[PDB]
């Protein structure tokens, strides 16, 4: 089964799941000097005032917390977005040193992790029906460099300990995730992936400019996960991260000049 490995990892995702190599693979290199400024783009309407965390669940390639998705409490819409997208999950990817993790890259940079703040259309009805469309869902990327800690970070990763290994989930109720936003939203915008099986072509991508600090000691946190189920030989929970995947035939656009 597909992991992160040297016997499972991305470069073998193509076997079990061909799409890896399609015409619209995420995550890019966001070269921005190539970015378009649209001026036609308008600003991201980010509406988390009542959002409703429920969970914390590693699911064996990251950590998800997941919202109520059942009603239209937690929604992204405007930017390049037609219609409302509900969240329904956020998870992050990081490296096992600070300087790689992110799934995106700018001009070749990695961070140390990226936050996926996962969001379907509404008019699809479910998550497992919205990502067969090519408009289904809508990730908000964000990421995170090493610095200062980021207060509202400290709530998920002061439970990272409960959920150790593969297949354990925490309650996570009343977790508020505006306190994982940058200042701006100035964003950048292409059309692509999930970035793990099944790498459905599903996903308008907004990747935010600005990126969070977080702590050397937060990120820390975040390496003590393991991969494995519990009872089985401990693989630190690191690099789950898929590399840049070539642009082919798309245009980033950018919100801001
Ligand atoms: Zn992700």
């Amino acid at each position: 089964h597909w992991g992160y490995g040297k016997h499972n990892g991305p470069e073998h995702w193509h076997k079990d799941f061909p799409i890896a190599k399609g015409e619209r693979q995420s995550p890019v290199d966001i070269d921005t000097h190539t970015a378009k400024y649209d001026p036609s783009l308008k600003p991201l309407s980010v509406s988390y005032d009542q959002a409703t965390s429920l969970r914390i669940l590693n699911n064996g390639a990251a950590f998800n917390v997941e919202f109520d998705d059942s009603q239209d409490k937690a929604v992204l819409k405007g930017g390049p977005l037609d219609g409302t997208y509900r969240l329904i999950q956020f998870h992050f990817h990081w490296g096992s040193l600070d300087g790689q993790g992110s799934e995106h890259t700018v001009d070749k940079k990695k961070y140390a992790a990226e936050l996926h703040l996962v969001h379907w259309n509404t008019k699809y009805g479910d998550f497992g029906k919205a990502v067969q469309q090519p408009d289904g869902l809508a990730v908000l990327g964000i990421f995170l460099k090493v610095g200062s800690a980021k207060p509202g970070l400290q709530k998920v990763v002061d439970v990272l300990d409960s959920i150790k290994t593969k297949g354990k989930s925490a309650d996570f109720t009343n977790f508020d995730p505006r306190g994982l936003l940058p200042e701006s939203l100035d964003y950048w915008t292409y059309p692509g992936s999930l970035t793990t099986p099944p790498l459905l072509e599903c996903v308008t991508w907004i990747v935010l400019k600005e990126p969070i600090s977080v702590s050397s000691e937060q990120v820390l946190k975040f390496r003590k996960l393991n991969f494995n189920g519990e009872g089985e030989p401990e693989e630190l929970m690191v690099d789950n991260w898929r590399p840049a995947q070539p642009l082919k035939n798309r245009q980033i656009k950018a919100s801001f000049k």
